[PDB]
């Protein structure tokens, strides 16, 4: 649709609980007459861009944080002040998520980390280790089952490999990310890749498994284990899968580092209705209630808004998708993520997929990035 004043358009990834935000958004009819409406297009954040200036595109646009300091770049996002009484609400490092040369740029909603979700029926006793992996996987293949499967299309998913021995993104050193210093084919990114690329040699895993069929696969009783977040646990309780979540393997004896995602919602700097959309992020959304809606459809992790935070932290579940997180880093904000993310893609799927060594497909992709930055 088109952009009007007097109505909200929300953006929101699909594997998020846009249903709960929808409810959230009828809460907001109801109190103010305006209606909201929460769609899930395709590729949602490489679309905002090319529609916030002619136009269409949303009020309210969510994402982890690590794309908006592109969007912020050129202009794209509204400047969020909210006083020391909001802010207060919110856990300060999450706001820092949101932060981009000196300003607030988003409202942050939640904490994404990756963890090890398992079988407990068919796994009592998940690895600690990835190099245990592989022999689980063959007494598994044994039964018809296989040890693990997650999606490979996506670099986010193999990442925590990648930065167990030492692979990062851009180096922070005091203050900023060093652009220029980037650690995508060093010693340790390249131990991490080969690993998982010898566990596709050896038919422990398949390079072609998507997110679907990763999920669909866990969620039959197929496979053992898979590396998902926390959107993922609805599609689980309904499988009447008896799952745990816990800790990701390790890899040389380090744990594996997940890049870590904070959910923001950002206004589009052109919109129509920046003050009805901080009211409806300010006083709906970041509350108890909202933030309850939304985690009911598709449970959103770690949240931002700490009242709620005390009683999710009680569950297990999210107490693993904190530990996790604490071994990982928090994804830089800077522009330059998005030619890290689309180079990192590539990397992984062409070794995969043997259209490249390890070495060469890391190289390549330290290449595209330091140049283009
Ligand atoms: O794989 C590259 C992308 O990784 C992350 O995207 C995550 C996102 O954080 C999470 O909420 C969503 O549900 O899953 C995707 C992985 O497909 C980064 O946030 C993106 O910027 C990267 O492009
Ligand atoms: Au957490
Ligand atoms: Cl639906
Ligand atoms: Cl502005
Ligand atoms: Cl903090
Ligand atoms: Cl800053
Ligand atoms: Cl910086
Ligand atoms: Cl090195
Ligand atoms: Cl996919
Ligand atoms: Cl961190």
């Amino acid at each position: 649709m088109k952009i009007e004043e007097g109505k909200l358009v929300i953006w929101i990834n699909g594997d998020k609980g846009y249903n709960g935000l929808a409810e959230v958004g009828k809460k907001f009819e109801k109190d103010t007459g305006i209606k909201v409406t929460v769609e899930h297009p395709d590729k949602l954040e490489e679309k905002f861009p090319q529609v916030a200036a002619t136009g269409d595109g949303p009020d309210i646009i969510f994402w982890a944080h690590d794309r908006f300091g592109g969007y912020a770049q050129s202009g794209l996002l509204a400047e969020i002040t909210p006083d020391k009484a909001f802010q207060d609400k919110l856990y300060p490092f999450t706001w820092d998520a949101v932060r981009y040369n000196g300003k607030l740029i988003a409202y942050p909603i939640a904490v994404e980390a990756l963890s090890l979700i398992y079988n407990k029926d068919l796994l009592p006793n998940p690895p600690k280790t990835w190099e245990e992996i592989p022999a689980l996987d063959k007494e598994l293949k044994a039964k018809g089952k296989s040890a693990l499967m997650f999606n490979l299309q996506e670099p986010y998913f193999t990442w925590p490999l990648i930065a167990a021995d030492g692979g990062y993104a851009f180096k922070y050193e005091n203050g900023k990310y060093d652009i220029k210093d980037v650690g995508v084919d060093n010693a340790g990114a390249k131990a991490g890749l080969t690993f998982l690329v010898d566990l596709i040699k050896n038919k422990h895993m398949n390079a072609d498994t998507d997110y679907s069929i990763a999920e669909a696969a866990f969620n039959k009783g197929e496979t053992a284990m898979t590396i998902n977040g926390p959107w993922a646990w609805s599609n689980i309780d309904t499988s009447k899968v008896n799952y745990g979540v816990t800790v990701l393997p390790t890899f040389k004896g380090q744990p594996s580092k997940p890049f870590v995602g904070v959910l923001s919602a950002g206004i589009n700097a052109a919109s129509p209705n920046k003050e009805l959309a901080k009211e409806f992020l300010e006083n709906y959304l970041l509350t108890d209630e909202g933030l309850e809606a939304v985690n009911k459809d598709k449970p959103l992790g770690a949240v931002a808004l700490k009242s709620y935070e005390e009683e999710l932290a009680k569950d297990p579940r999210i107490a693993a998708t904190m530990e996790n997180a604490q071994k990982g880093e928090i994804m830089p904000n800077i522009p330059q993520m998005s030619a890290f993310w689309y180079a990192v893609r590539t990397a992984v799927i062409n070794a995969a997929s043997g259209r490249q060594t390890v070495d060469e497909a890391l190289k390549d992709a330290q290449t595209r990035i330091t140049k283009l930055s």
